[PDB]
C-alpha cells in the first residue's frame, strides 16, 4: 500500500530525475481514452489522486463536432486544424508548439499519427519536453529496413535471406539487372526489390518478372542503391513486447501472435505456437536489439515464424500498439503507466508491475536480472483479441462474459474485442459467447465461424 503525495515526491523516492505531471496526448479516439484511463488508474493507486497527472488533448473540428468522448474526459483540450492528420495529430511542429506553450512536461503519441516520426522526440527534447516513447536516435536506427536488418544480423538475430546477408558491423545492394538476377537466384522468389532511398519498391514473384520490375525501380529513383529481400511464404507474424528504461535495461513481456490475417484480424497472447525455448531466444534477441539501439519505453520486435520452425527479424515498431491490452492482461502490466514512469526516469526494477511479474516484492529496490532470467515469469492465462468492422468511442460491456471487453470507434466502424481466459480454450470460448451477444452482425458471424474451426482451435 505504498502511496505518496505528489509526482514530485514519486520521482525523488523512486529514483527518477524528471517530474511529469501534465501530459499532451497527440491522438484521439480509443488511443486518447486508453492512455488517460490507464494513467489515472495508476495515479489513483500511487497518489490516491486520479487527477495527479493532468491531461491535455488535441481536438480537430471533426472530433469537436462529433463531441468525441476524450474531449471532456481530458482536463484541458486544444482545438487544432481539420483535414488530413499532417494538419493535426501527425504535425510535429504543431505538437511541439502546443506542448511548449501550455506548457506540458511530456507528450504521448500512442500509435498512428506521428508516433513513428523520429522528428517528434527530436524536436520535443530540443525544447525540454519529454516523450513517452523512444528517443530520436533509436528511431532513426530502426527507421529504415537495411540498417535495421544489418544491426540484427550482427547481433546474431536471424534475418530473412536478402542481398545484404552476411554483412556485419563492429555492398548489400545490386547495380545491374544482371547482378540482381544473380543475387535473386541465391535468395529465391518471391522477393522484394527496394531502392534504399525510397516507396521505390516491387514484389517479384519469379525470375521472369525480375528484369522489368528491377528496371522500374531504377527508373523510379535513379542512382539509388537497390536491395533484394526474400518474402516469407505463409509465415506467422509474432511480436515480442519489450519495455526499456533510460538506463540500458530492457525486459520482454512475452509476445503476441497474429493467428489470422491484411489487417490483423485475430491476435493472441501469449504466442503459444512456437516452442517456449525458441520464443525465449526471440525474446532475448529483442532485448539485445533494443539495448544496442538505445531503445527507451514500449516497443515491439516483429518476427516472421515459418511452419518449419524458423523465425526471422522483421522490424522494431517504435510505439505502443492498439492490441497492447492482450499483453497487459497476461503480464499484469499497466503499459501507459509504465511509459510515464520510464519517461520520469524510473528504472525498470523500480516499476511495481515489473517487480511483481518477477516474483519480487512490489516496492523493493533491488535490481532484477531481465536478460535470460533463471526462472522466467509465467504468462497469466491467455488472451484473444478480435478486430470487428462495419475519435468517437463506444465501449462494449458483455452481460454474457465478465472477462470480455471491447469497443468500436468512428474515424463504418472499426474496433476490437478482448477476451481473457485461464487457458487458450477458455479464452476462445469466452470470445464466442460475447460475439454472439454482439449480434443483437456480418463480421461476428465471420469471426465466430473462424474461431470454431478445428484448425484454429488446434492452432496450426
Ligand atoms: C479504455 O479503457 C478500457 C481498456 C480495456 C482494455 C481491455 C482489457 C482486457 C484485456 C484482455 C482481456 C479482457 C479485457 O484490459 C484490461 O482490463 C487491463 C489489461 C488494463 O488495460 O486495464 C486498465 C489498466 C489497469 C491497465 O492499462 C491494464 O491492467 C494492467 C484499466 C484502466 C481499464 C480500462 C478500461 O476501461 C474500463
Amino acid at each position: 500500500d505504498f502511496t505518496v503525495a505528489s509526482p514530485a515526491e514519486f520521482v525523488t523516492r523512486f529514483g527518477g530525475d524528471r517530474v511529469i505531471e501534465k501530459v499532451l496526448i497527440a491522438n484521439n479516439g480509443i488511443a486518447a481514452v486508453k492512455c488517460m484511463r490507464s494513467i489515472r488508474r495508476w495515479a489513483y493507486e500511487m497518489f490516491r489522486n486520479e487527477r495527479a497527472i493532468r491531461f491535455v488533448v488535441m481536438v480537430t473540428p471533426e472530433d469537436l463536432k462529433a463531441n468525441a468522448e476524450y474531449i471532456k474526459m481530458a482536463d484541458h483540450y486544444v482545438p487544432v486544424p481539420g483535414g488530413p492528420n499532417n494538419n493535426n495529430y501527425a504535425n510535429v511542429e504543431l505538437i511541439v508548439d502546443i506542448a511548449k506553450r501550455i506548457p506540458v512536461q511530456a507528450v504521448w503519441a500512442g500509435w498512428g499519427h506521428a508516433s513513428e516520426n523520429p522528428k517528434l522526440p527530436e524536436l520535443l527534447c530540443k525544447n525540454g519536453v519529454a516523450f513517452l516513447g523512444p528517443p530520436s536516435e533509436a528511431m532513426w536506427a530502426l527507421g529504415d529496413k537495411i540498417a535495421s536488418t544489418v544491426v540484427a544480423q550482427t547481433l546474431q538475430v536471424p534475418t530473412l535471406p536478402w542481398s545484404g546477408s552476411g554483412l556485419t558491423v563492429e555492398k548489400g545492394c545490386v547495380k545491374d539487372v544482371d547482378e540482381g538476377l544473380e543475387a535473386a537466384e541465391r535468395i529465391g522468389f518471391p522477393l522484394m526489390i527496394k531502392a534504399s532511398e525510397g516507396k521505390g519498391i516491387r514484389k517479384a514473384e519469379s525470375a521472369e518478372d525480375f528484369p522489368i520490375l528491377f528496371r522500374q525501380v531504377q527508373s523510379e529513383i535513379p542512382g539509388s542503391p537497390i536491395f533484394l529481400m526474400k518474402l516469407a511464404q505463409h509465415a506467422r507474424h509474432l511480436e515480442v513486447q519489450i519495455l526499456a528504461d533510460q538506463y540500458g535495461n530492457a525486459v520482454s513481456l512475452f509476445g503476441r501472435d497474429c493467428s489470422i490475417q491484411h489487417q490483423k484480424i485475430v491476435e493472441e497472447a501469449p504466442a503459444t505456437i512456437a516452442p517456449l525455448a525458441i520464443f525465449e531466444f526471440m525474446e532475448q534477441c529483442a532485448i539485445r536489439l533494443a539495448k544496442t539501439v538505445g531503445y527507451v519505453s514500449a516497443g515491439t520486435v516483429e518476427y516472421l515464424y515459418s511452419q518449419d520452425g524458423s523465425f526471422h527479424f522483421l522490424e522494431l515498431n517504435p510505439r505502443l500498439q492498439v492490441e497492447h491490452p492482450c499483453t497487459e492482461m497476461i503480464a499484469d502490466v499497466n503499459l501507459p503507466a509504465a511509459q510515464l514512469q520510464i519517461a520520469m526516469g524510473v528504472p525498470l526494477h523500480r516499476l511495481k508491475d515489473i517487480r511483481l511479474l518477477y516474483g519480487e516484492s512490489p516496492w523493493g529496490v533491488t535490481p532484477i536480472s531481465f536478460e535470460t532470467p533463471s526462472n522466467p515469469p509465467l504468462a497469466r492465462g491467455h488472451v484473444i483479441a478480435a478486430r470487428i468492422t462495419s475519435g468517437t468511442v463506444q465501449e462494449l460491456n458483455f452481460r454474457s462474459s465478465k472477462n470480455v471487453w471491447g469497443y468500436f470507434s468512428v474515424a463504418s466502424q472499426f474496433g476490437h474485442c478482448f477476451s481473457w481466459g485461464e487457458n487458450r480454450e477458455e479464452a476462445i470460448s469466452n470470445m464466442v459467447v460475447a460475439l454472439k451477444e454482439l449480434s443483437i452482425r456480418t463480421t461476428v458471424e465471420y469471426l465466430i465461424n473462424l474461431l470454431e474451426t478445428e484448425s484454429f482451435q488446434n492452432n496450426d
